[PDB]
């Protein structure tokens, strides 16, 4: 079999805090830059020879993250009585993007993707992902 | 189930412009550095305990990508009319890589890998990849 | 499937070694190579706490495995006596290792729902290895 | 003594070739990404306790940076009989970014910068500066 | 002349927001990862033929930036009042590791340092320095 | 102080080495390094072909240097005995050759008239060293 994909990076800058001991001193209220990459896979590619017009899917990514961006997540309704992990936030984003695609705003090419994944880099030494069908 | 991979990295700097509106600027005559990471993968190692010998696999990505190094490739006879995309160029090399697979150009042992990925890297904020079986 | 999440956590190694075999050229002489090692640990569905795995416990965990590694010369190491410390074996010699670690709990009764795991070792800024197996 | 600097980033993509038998394979037409880092640097920080607005920042390099990008630099009159080195280019940007920074374009208070640096990558393996007094 | 370095990579998660209308949306309560980057300088390498002992720059790099990790700046009382731009924040670091430099903690033969530079990185397209003498 | 020029050409090494002194820990033991080496070449003003250096000559030139420490034990090495071979030196190491070849005109003639070089050396993700000196 075979598969293509793009990927493009976009960041955020947030505050939060976690409930539970396990998080130790991340149960205080702090925050992260997260790098944020979106990678989109097809099969095929569509008859611009391309798995999907960058323009639209940075400006989409852009239209996601900036609704999280430069917040504190702890009075963000959305997230109320959830722990805003990495991996969670990973989730959150992949699903808003998926909403985009079915919509048609990476256009109708954007339809025949396969699936995406959607990776929050946290640190230097720590990032997640989360990864779904289309 | 279980799998065994190595990448190597190469680059090459080329021109090129795109045909459609979808593209806005990239209509233009531009051009990129792409890093080029090759992935090979297999099941279980060779006799040396690797995945394929190295040198070769520097030597034959390099041969590779050597044939596309500083050129314009709106004016390169194999992809007259056609939009050389980081996505298209992942998977011409990725072809290109397993044709040499095939002839015995990574050694004996390389007939054995299960398949390869290209990932071809345009900036800091956008990349591309082709993945297939051998 | 549907969908898989994942986290990542980077350690590194300072090793020396050498190879048998003239494929490997100059790297038959004893030489060395600083590893960037990534764990990935990935599951279906986030744990009760939100989370993949207890990232303390993780962290915990892989600089345990790679700290029975760090700055020695592998050549004289009995656990890889005979082989080839190839970055490619050694990922599996350590994702291996922290299988057995999530079997014995020590990474939370949690990480018992991990599916998988992948490890990656970056011996250089133009090569890298991985190995990738299940839970 | 002591100094404070900032740094963004950016990015182009453009074609060129060079002149003259020392730049081998690069005498033909081909391209190039360069990653971009504008460096702004000051001895004191301002009356918002910081060295620049960095948004202007980021909005001004991306202004200098946009009449360079998509470009086959062969054809810009103002580079006309020149090599478009990754070092000239650096120093281009520089004074470029230099003259908006005394026409008031980064704000009244970015004339009390000391000076700035340019670095272009133009792959994982090549970048160049050009560092001047403001 | 000469000089010799070495730098040395942590890293924090804070919250914080600023005041002042350059500051857009980071006016509101956000966070940020900062890279922290160490460096250490001198003309003459040590009679251990280094530049600082690595186990004391870490250790106490690890406790400068410690007393800032996984808090919300705002609410520190070293910080009240005052703009925790990148910039400064790298001053703050710079000045505290010079005082434990003095005080000895980083080894008898770290008073011979000729400075110090912090760089502190708040996302892959943004980066502060401060540099003092020692 | 007006303005300067630079260009930087990235390289790697991969060597075994042991330190000496109990301020080094368990890096007394052999070990290894994946070295990233960057040499960084600056001047005023640019040369005759709108350059700072020939940058063949300059891969070329640090290729050459960098080979001779290549996959070896450097601890072997007659020129390095009785001395802690740290990143920090080994970097003024690279520096002071490189220049030797500069000097000798082995990066051009146009090379003579670089102010000075760089070299820095990537030790691991956490830690590097430098070393600037004039030419
Ligand atoms: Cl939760
Ligand atoms: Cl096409
Ligand atoms: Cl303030
Ligand atoms: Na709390
Ligand atoms: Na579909």
């Amino acid at each position: 079999s075979h598969m293509f994909s793009i990927t493009v990076r976009d960041h955020i800058m947030i505050a939060h805090s976690f409930r539970g001991d396990v998080f130790g001193p991340a149960q205080r209220l702090h925050g992260a830059t997260f790098l944020v990459d979106a990678t989109f896979r097809r099969e095929q590619l569509d008859e611009d020879n391309i798995v999907v017009d960058i323009g639209l899917a940075t400006q989409e990514l852009g239209a996601v993250v900036g609704a999280l961006n430069y917040r504190n997540l702890d009075n963000e309704p959305d997230f109320a009585g959830v722990n805003t992990s990495t991996e969670f936030l990973a989730k959150v984003i992949a699903d808003r993007l998926a909403e985009r695609v079915h919509k048609g705003a990476l256009g109708e090419g954007a339809r025949g993707l396969a699936g995406l994944t959607v990776t929050l880099h946290e640190s230097h030494v720590a990032w997640a992902s989360y990864e779904r069908a289309l």
